[PDB]
């Protein structure tokens, strides 16, 4: 077997090992529930998941968020809010001033926002 | 008896007989099924179990998940693409130690993945 | 001066010295505009400048030839036909990727046919 991989199977079993069990296994299962909920999304840690389930798993979301916040500037605000802080990850990633991005995609919107 | 006792099960006897039936029976049997299936240790609702099993469980699995993704043989299998996979399986046990150890999840992530060539969550 | 360092440099100016220097040139020159060219990155003999910068031209070039193939124009390309010729300019390049892994070629090319839909050289 791989230096490499022994290695770090190494560690994560040692790391597993000098640690309380019943703290862990109490941590863990939160951690789990949380990531398992899957409906409030965006605040979950999430994107723990792999690449191709959690990706799909954002638009699915995103559809969904939609249909809950329509009941009409109103219902762009309730969206653009539910989203900000993944707004701003959109900015930080394509390399633009989060700010400046915010208030384009508030101005091209009918929304009010957090810059 | 023990009064104590006494509560906790009059408790949980309760609770059961005010709960669909057949609803809480499907539920149960697939939590069973769910916690029975041993293999996919790191996502399994698990934890559950006492920890003695538990805790041999998870050296026994991560030897598995080891074995599983070293696809070098001796056709090959690059040495970075084979630790993704094992940590990619682990992503949630490795933030459960950063929370129990009292670590900033995602410095501990970023940690592991500057030490082992991993492309880590955070 | 670092005495393998010297080697290094030695062997490559020897080695210069005795070919044919304009034969040399025209061949030079070729391959200094075929990697200059950059648009048809993934089957130019690439690969040849530093990682960091390889690394992101990569991703780069990806973004670029997916804006490229896709004539959708809101008439239209449609779905299976952008897709096919995204994956079709990529033939190569995707069976590096399971080489790299230890894949076997074919099966990987097969699912990533599967899990879109594509239509796969294997």
């Amino acid at each position: 077997m791989k230096p490499q991989l022994l290695a770090l199977k190494q560690f994560v079993q040692t790391e597993f090992e000098k640690v309380d069990f019943e703290t862990f296994r109490q941590n863990f299962n939160r951690c789990l529930e949380r990531e398992q909920s899957t409906l409030l999304i965006y605040e979950d840690d999430d994107y723990d998941d792999q690449s191709f389930f959690l990706k799909p798993m954002l638009s699915d979301a995103f559809f969904i968020s939609s249909e809950v916040v329509k009941q009409v500037k109103s219902c762009c605000q309730s969206f653009y809010e539910a989203l900000t802080l993944f707004i701003s990850a959109l900015a930080i990633t394509k390399g633009v001033d989060v700010g400046r991005y915010h208030q384009q995609l508030g101005k091209r919107f009918g929304v009010l926002t957090v810059y």
